[PDB]
């Protein structure tokens, strides 16, 4: 209960308890595999402008 909840972990409790990024906050996505009023799966993951970001740095970094 001292750490934070980064990429890939539970965040179903609270989607803005995830940790803090470079640009902007982590996103907490969220899935109804067959259960949405049963239990709901959420986990920790990077916004549209991470992904991209990142993707546009290591294509250019792997170019150069």
């Amino acid at each position: 209960a001292k750490a934070c909840t980064p990429l890939l972990h539970d965040c179903s409790h609270d989607r803005h308890s995830c940790c803090r990024g470079d640009m902007f906050k982590y996103v907490c996505d969220c899935f109804y595999p067959e259960g949405e009023d049963k239990t709901e799966v959420c986990s920790c993951q990077q916004p549209k402008s991470h992904k991209i970001a990142e993707k546009i740095i290591d294509k250019a970094k792997t170019t150069l």
